[PDB]
Parts: C-alpha cells; sequence; structure tokens
C-alpha cells in the first residue's frame, strides 16, 4: 500500500504540493535539462506545520510519483538507540541513499533528533547533531539525493542546520482551507458507506479549525454515532449508511486541536456586505490593488507604492470587515492579529508569514493597546521593503493616545476614517444579516434603514438578534400550547426589538472624530 | 581537481579584504628574506568572521592557491562528531602535517563549534579538545611557516583565551558585498549561464540589496528555473534558453535576502546636489570632517586635535540623514547609520568597534533623544566615546528632534561639542529636492520645478516627497483609466496632476516649532 499513495491520496496541500512537485520531480526526471541552463536542485527541504496535516506522506507521494528510492529516518526510533548504534544507522542512511540514486530521505521529526544545541545535554546527543551536519553538507553536487524534513516549528531544530547548503528551502503545511478540508473529507469517506442526504461541502464548511486527522476522526465519529443509533435498537450490516445528521452530531461534540492557530486565506467577504462608503473604497483600491494589478505603472512611473494605511473611527465591525473584502477584491491572503493576542519574537515570526504569502493583507486590530513590542513593531516595518506586495494594515478606536512614532512616513503614513454607515449602507448590512434566515415578505429593510441612524454595525446586528429571539420564543410557546405558526420572522418581532433603541455612539464621540479629522 | 584552481577571481564582494590578506600572508610566504631583514613578524593566527554565506570559506584556498602553499582544512562538526579521543588525535594529526610541509595554511572551518564560549561547554571532552586548540596554537614556533586561518559567524561566541596575543590577534571582517560586490558575485556565477542580450547585470545588482553570494546564487537559479518554466512548459528548447532582464526581476521579486537586518557599512551615493542645504551648514561640516582627514598635516602643525563629534537639531525630516550622508559622499567615508529605535531593542561597543575597523567613518546617531534623556545605554555611549582617541578619524554625529531634552553630558566638550542647527530648507534646496525626486521619472516639458518651489515654503523633505508621490499617483491613476476605456494616451506627469496635488497643500511643520528651534538657537 505504501508504494502506491501518489497525489491524490493527500489533502490539504495543493499548492504547496505544487511547489514541491516543481521542485522535486522535474529536475529528477530531466536532469539534463536543468544542467544545461544551470539551475542548481535544492539539497534540503523542511517542511513545518501543525501536527495532524499530511506533510508525513509530502515524502512518500513525490517519492512515488517521481519513482525514485525513499529512506525513512524516524527521529524517536534512532535516538532511541545506543550511543553508536544512532550514528551507524545515520551513516548507513545516507550510504544506502546514495547506492540508488535518485533518491530522498525523510527525516521525520527532526527536532528529535536535532533539537536547539541549549537542550541538548549530553556528549551523545551533540555527537548525533554533528554527525548529521556532515553528512549533510558532505552531499555532492551531483548525488541526486534530496532530503526532506519534518518539524513542527523550525526554531525548535538547531540552527545550524539550517544554514545554506544544508535546509535552504523551508515550506510551510498549515491548516487546510474550506476546498482543502473538503478535499480531505472526500479522501477519508471513500470507504465509509454514504446516504443520498451527506452534502460534504456543508461539513468542511462548517469545520473550523479542523487538520486531516481530526477531520479523520470527525468521519468515525459520525460513523460510530450512526452504529449507536441503529444497532441499539446481516441485514443491518447491509442496511448502515451515515446520514448529514450523524455528521451534525459528530461536529457538535468534537474538539478540533487546531483551533488557536492562525489561519491564512482568502477570504470571502464582499463589497456588498459592508457596503462602506465610495471614498474610503477608492482608496483602498488605489493602495492596494492597482500596485498588484499594474506594477508596470508605477514601475515606469517610478515611485515606490506606499505599505500600509492606519482606519481609526467609533468601534464596529466595519473594519475588520473592511479590510477583510479588500483583501477578498485582490484575492490576497488575509492575516488577522488582534491587540490581546500579541500581548500574551512573536512579532517577527507573524511578519515572515505575511513575507511569506506574496500578496498578503496583515490586519491589526486593537493597535491602541500596544514598549517592547512597539519598538519590535517599529523595527519590523522600517526593515520591510516597500517593493514586496505586503500591505499592513491598523485599526484603533482612540487615535489621539496612538504613538506619533507610528505614523511617520514609511511605516503608517495614511489615515482613513471610518464613520457610521449611512442609509444604503446600513439597508446592505441588514441585508447581509438577515441573508441566512427566513424573512418575511411583508418585512421592508428600507423603512429600518431609515427608523434607525447613527447605529453602528453591532446596534443593528444586535437588533436582528433581538427580533430572532422573539421569534424563537413565539415559536415554543405556540408549540407548547399546541401541544409552523412563526415560520417567518414579522413585522411585529422587528418592532419590539426596535423598542430598544441604545445608540452604541454619543455624537460627542462623533464630533471628537470630527475635530480628529479637521486637525489632520 | 576543480579545488586547486580556485583563485583570487573566483571569489566576489571581498576585494579590500583580498587585499589585506594578500599582503598579510601571500609576501611573507614568498620572500621571507626581506621581511626577516628588516624585522618583521608574520601573523600567527587570522579570524575571519562575518554573516554566513559570504563566501569567506573560500578565502582560505584562495590564499592558499595563490601563494603555492599546502592547504589543510579542519571542520568543526567534521571533528566534533568523533569519539573522545578521534577529535584530539585529528587536531593533532592536522597540526603535524601542516609543520610538515611547510609554509603552510590551516584552515578551521565553524571554529565556535569547536570552542565555544567556556560557558556553553558542560562536559570534559570538549573543554580538553579546547584546551587541545589552545596547545597547539601556542606551540607554532615562529620559524615554521605555519599559519591558521579560521571562520566563524561572531567572535564573541569563540573562547575569549584563543583571541588572545598569541593565538588569534587578527580579526578580519567579511561582511556584505556592496554595489560594486553584488556585481562582481554576479558575473562570477553567471559564467555558465546563457544569459540574453537585454540583460544588465548592474540593475540587478543595484536593487539586490541585503543580498550575499549565496542569495544571488539562489536569485540566478530561480531566473533560470522562471526562464524554462515559461518557454518548456509552453533540441530545439534547449539550444533556445536565454534568462532575460524580465526573469531576473521576476527572481528579485520572490528573493527572501537572508542579510537584511544586518548593519551596512558603505559610502553612501547622496552627494550635495540631492540635498541643497545652507552654506553655512555645508561649510562647517566640510571644515570638521574634511580638514583632518585631508590635511592632519596642518592640524599636527598647529598642534590642536580635531573635535570629533558633531550634533544636528531641528525640524524632523530627511535633511539630517541626507546631509551626513552627503558628507561622508564627499570624504568617500564609510558611513554607519544606527537608528534609535535599533539600539533600544555588549551592542553599544560593538557598533563603535565596526566603527573603529572602518578608518574613515561617518557614524551616525539618529533619534538619540529616545536612548538620552535608558540610563545603562546611555553610561555605556558617554563612556565609550570618552574612550574614542581623537587622534583617529572616526566622526560621531548625532540627530535628534528635542534638543531641549537631551541631556547635557552629552554636548560636553570631548564627546559632541558642536551643536550645529538644520533649518527648513529654502528655496533653492526645494528646487534641489524637487528636481532629484522626479531625477528616475518622466516629466512633462512644461511642467516647471521654478514656480512650485516658489509656491512651498516652509515644505519639509517629506512634504515634498509626498507633494511628488501624490502627483505620480495621479498620474497613474488617469493613465489607467484611460487604458480600460480604450480597450501610450499619458506618456508622462502632467502639470495638471502637479496642480491637483498642489490642491491639497499642507505643511507638516509649524511656523511655531521653527520660532521653537530658532529661540533654543538664540538661547544657545
Ligand atoms: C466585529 C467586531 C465587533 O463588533 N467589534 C467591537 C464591538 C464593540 C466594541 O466596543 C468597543 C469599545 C472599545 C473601547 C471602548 C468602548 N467600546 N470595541 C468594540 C469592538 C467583527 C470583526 C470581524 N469579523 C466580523 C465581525
Ligand atoms: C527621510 C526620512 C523622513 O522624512 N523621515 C521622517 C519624516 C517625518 C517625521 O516626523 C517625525 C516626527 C518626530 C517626532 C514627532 C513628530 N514627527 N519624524 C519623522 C521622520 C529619509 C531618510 C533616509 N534616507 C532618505 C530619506
Amino acid at each position: 500500500k505504501l508504494n502506491e499513495i501518489g497525489y491524490d491520496d493527500i489533502g490539504g496541500c495543493r499548492k504547496q504540493l505544487a511547489q514541491i512537485k516543481e521542485m522535486v520531480e522535474l529536475p529528477l526526471r530531466h536532469p539534463q535539462l536543468f544542467k544545461a541552463i544551470g539551475v542548481k536542485p535544492p539539497r534540503g527541504i523542511l517542511l513545518y506545520g501543525p501536527p495532524g496535516t499530511g506533510k508525513t506522506l509530502v515524502a512518500r507521494a513525490v517519492a512515488n510519483e517521481s519513482g525514485s528510492f525513499f529512506f525513512l529516518i524516524n527521529g524517536p526510533e534512532i535516538m532511541s538507540k545506543l550511543a553508536g548504534e544512532s550514528e551507524s544507522n545515520l551513516r548507513k542512511a545516507f550510504e544506502e541513499a546514495e547506492k540508488n540514486a535518485p533518491a530522498i530521505i525523510f527525516i521525520d521529526e527532526l527536532d528529535a533528533i536535532a533539537p536547539k544545541r541549549e537542550k541538548t545535554h549530553g556528549e551523545v546527543e551533540r555527537r548525533i547533531v554533528s554527525q548529521l551536519l556532515t553528512l549533510m553538507d558532505g552531499l555532492k553536487q551531483r548525488s541526486h539525493v534530496i532530503v526532506m524534513a519534518a518539524t513542527n516549528r523550525p526554531n525548535s531544530v538547531d540552527p545550524a542546520l539550517r544554514r545554506f547548503g544544508r535546509f535552504d528551502r523551508e515550506i510551510e503545511i498549515g491548516i487546510p482551507d474550506s476546498i482543502g478540508r473538503l478535499e480531505i473529507l472526500r479522501i477519508h469517506t471513500r470507504n465509509i458507506r454514504l446516504a443520498e442526504d451527506v452534502e460534504l461541502e456543508k461539513i468542511a464548511n462548517e469545520a473550523h479549525g479542523h487538520v486531516g486527522a481530526d477531520l479523520a476522526s470527525l468521519c468515525s465519529e459520525a460513523a460510530l454515532q450512526q452504529i449507536r443509533n441503529k444497532m441499539n435498537l446481516a441485514e443491518v450490516l447491509n442496511s448502515l449508511a451515515v446520514t448529514m445528521d450523524d455528521f451534525r452530531w459528530a461536529l457538535g461534540k468534537s474538539n478540533p486541536s487546531a483551533l488557536r492557530e492562525t489561519t491564512v486565506e482568502v477570504p470571502n467577504v464582499t463589497w456588498d456586505d459592508i457596503g462602506g462608503l465610495e471614498n474610503v473604497k477608492r482608496e483602498l483600491q488605489e493602495l492596494v490593488q492597482y500596485p498588484v494589478e499594474h506594477p508596470d505603472k508605477f514601475l515606469k512611473f517610478g515611485m515606490t507604492p506606499s505599505k500600509g494605511v492606519l482606519f481609526y473611527g467609533p468601534p464596529g465591525c466595519g473594519k475588520t470587515l473592511l479590510a477583510k473584502a479588500i483583501a477578498n477584491e485582490c484575492q490576497a491572503n488575509f492575516i488577522s492579529i488582534k491587540g490581546p493576542e500579541l500581548l500574551t519574537a512573536n512579532v517577527r515570526d507573524i511578519f515572515d508569514k505575511a513575507r511569506q504569502a506574496a500578496p498578503c493583507v496583515l490586519f491589526f486590530d486593537e493597535l491602541d493597546s500596544i514598549d517592547r513590542v512597539i519598538n519590535q513593531l517599529l523595527t519590523e516595518m522600517d526593515g520591510m521593503s516597500a517593493k514586496k506586495n505586503v500591505f499592513i494594515i491598523g485599526a484603533t478606536n482612540r487615535p489621539d493616545i496612538i504613538d506619533g512614532a507610528i505614523l511617520r512616513p514609511g511605516r503608517l503614513d495614511q489615515l482613513i476614517y471610518i464613520p457610521l454607515p449611512d442609509e444604503a449602507s446600513r439597508v446592505n448590512i441588514l441585508k447581509a444579516n438577515l441573508r441566512k434566515s427566513p424573512i418575511a415578505r411583508d418585512v421592508d429593510i428600507n423603512f429600518l434603514a431609515k427608523a434607525t441612524q447613527g447605529f453602528s454595525g453591532a446596534d443593528l446586528t444586535e437588533i436582528c438578534q433581538r427580533a430572532c429571539k422573539q421569534a424563537i420564543r413565539e415559536s415554543i410557546e405556540a408549540e407548547i400550547r399546541a401541544e409552523d405558526p412563526v415560520p417567518e420572522i414579522t413585522r411585529r418581532h422587528f418592532e419590539e426589538a426596535m423598542r430598544f433603541a441604545r445608540r452604541s455612539v454619543t455624537e460627542n464621540d462623533v464630533r471628537k472624530y470630527e475635530m480628529f479629522a479637521q486637525t489632520l
């Protein structure tokens, strides 16, 4: 079975799979063509990412597809041997790989073999690390041996290993996105018998923070729930088919292990969902979309584009949603960071993660909360080339207390005010909020927008929530009394919600923001 | 085979240091008669250091090949990967072999792997090998012509006992190449690549900032990869492959140099024409930073030691840094641009030592206010400056925007005796700045800089740059919008764009601030 694993049996990493394919397969199938022009093939590739992804099979998939020899060195297995056994085994591994070429050597759990030098506390451990380094540098330029390694964090690996010529290409196999999750769910359910009511797309969309292993466990739990419901009360053996109810139940009881891991992807929020102003949209377009869309114009006119902006205004979800929408427009990855998250050298880490994604929209929320971290952010921004397509966006609700250093040119040089949404914006927001709900025909959104003025996006969302709570309360009470009288939200529900206006922004705050704008 | 042919030409990015090493090694190892006659003691330990990838690992081999001497290589990890007695036997066997075949050169690559700081060593085998190395080092009789060269990332990671007066007394830094060095490296690596006729490596080298030799090798590889990707994916092809300037630019776009955070030492390419500047300030800086270095004889004749430090205070902007870079450029002295934020994040002495190593240096300290009036850094800097021999051609320049806050200690004589002020640029300065800003971009013949300068008064360097930047964005905006309509209409930036940018003409420096600076000057 192992030799039969291919590209199709790995899900959740298709971009990285293409990268690895071009890096490895092509040289190992037409070495003459690459040598002619003079392209040097890579000699060390380090895959890293959260545990549970498919990065342990990537090496096997590549080796099988390229039809090359494959050798596996298991970190814990090597470190579980006597003093000389580990050295003999590393040497034998590399020698065997050289014997049969082209080859691939996968050193699973490298951080087990070569942890940070501080962690090591014996002569045997350091001797093994140095043995690995010596073997690594000994790969002749034409040996046709590619060393692949996997870890959780490259920082846990001995830095000497991450030098030129030893491990110079580092690829991240991160959390899958919705398409990746669907791919994994379709891979794992190959043998399970499904019912006709299963729509894996919804499951994939709803499974947040799930890695391939988590999805395998989820499928197993759903099958078990089906067994429980059926057998509890050969005929049955042939009448078993997991149902969407079982999958939803399994989702309910699941505890994904990758909840806290930052997510990088292209969000699915469009302009229509926030509405927003026109000037702000135009400015954001000019800043972010044009340089990526038409770099030629910037080059010919020869002025380097600015990197980041700094939204200010009353609190709410407009700023974050606006940034997400602009990122969606340009099809660039979106990275969200919260001040509380940062308070808990991570700054360099997140900046490098952004730099890895070519079009990225690095978002920093609650920037006001953020001396050491401030200086680290300052230096990192100052040391960001204004020619790489990485855009920093800030957000704050107290521009007065923001340190002026960040505002200095080259770091964050543009300020944009985000006012309360207007009538059209409020209409768009309300339409988005009730998008997934069965609203009644009588209800008109335009009148609601006219009635509500000065209400922040939070206020409108709260208004929608109050109405739905009323509908649920009515349905339950009617159901109890009856024991679909309330099939859709009615006007009375919305009016009852409106009974408590609760405007979250005072006119004094708006005047203060206006004064801040005028002073600029 | 190929190893024994590496020479001076096959190393790039280090030409000053290569000349130093040539004089310091090749000549003694070819004409010992003269050196012994006049009585010059050849060095016995040379420690090369710098960021990884710079090609210092070939310097030893290049020198050995050129001088025709025996060459022996000891690889740190290789020695430390053996059993307890194997590493000792190997060090001893290396030095014995080198001495047996004289003259020789011994290159101990990755010294810090063999002899780290005493504290970092926990076992006894590690300390035993370090002591073995020290014993062998001291055992080199002056008569025997053995020169030990070692390479390490930083000299501090090496055991201090090694950096003694008879072991490793010469330390050479091989740091990031400059633009000429980058061009040299690119020429070396593209020897076997077949390039197209539109490739002009000068622009690549100039734009490749923070790249080391290895990074440039990767860049060339990626460009070739892009070319093959496009053409092939879309024997004839094998003979039609030629990298193109588009491929090199694309490779640059997607490259992540590993030496971005490393301080750069180099003569800046900024001239007086790009800053304008008051004639008084220009003359004063000329005197201070040029007469001592250009006519030391006169200073000796009148016997007054030149002051070392100058301060700059005034409105925030690009003026101070540009002025310092210009004065450095005129004297062709190296420029070090330590910023305050970098220092906020031992280090002070390291910067001062780096400056000292480059004799004519224009060490720059921006935003000094943040560091000074904290206690630790300010005291360390005061101590280090006070220990700065005024007879050396190292000039310290400070910049600040709160001249009222800096502690008076820094301005006491012997530390920073001059207190020049940098005021807002005048009309001619603004004209020069605008000409420089638009120099790289096409401009309409109608557009006149003189009127724009006349309109702009009190505008800081950023203000002028902002004006130019805003105008270009308008031109790009208009240029593209026409393109979609047609789907060149805007070949150059027209005066309409400049006037539209001028519509929102803003002054970033309040006249109150300028008056405050004037008050400080008068009180001073
Ligand atoms: C939306 C985020 C959101 O609603 N954020 C938010 C709501 C209310 C807030 O009040 C404050 C505040 C702070 C200090 C003083 C007073 N009030 N901050 C608030 C923030 C959202 C984000 C991302 N995706 C979707 C929605
Ligand atoms: C130019 C650098 C430059 O213009 N930097 C700069 C612009 C504006 C600034 O405002 C402050 C400041 C300080 C304190 C309070 C308020 N504002 N600092 C500023 C710095 C330049 C540098 C290097 N090479 C070329 C040009």
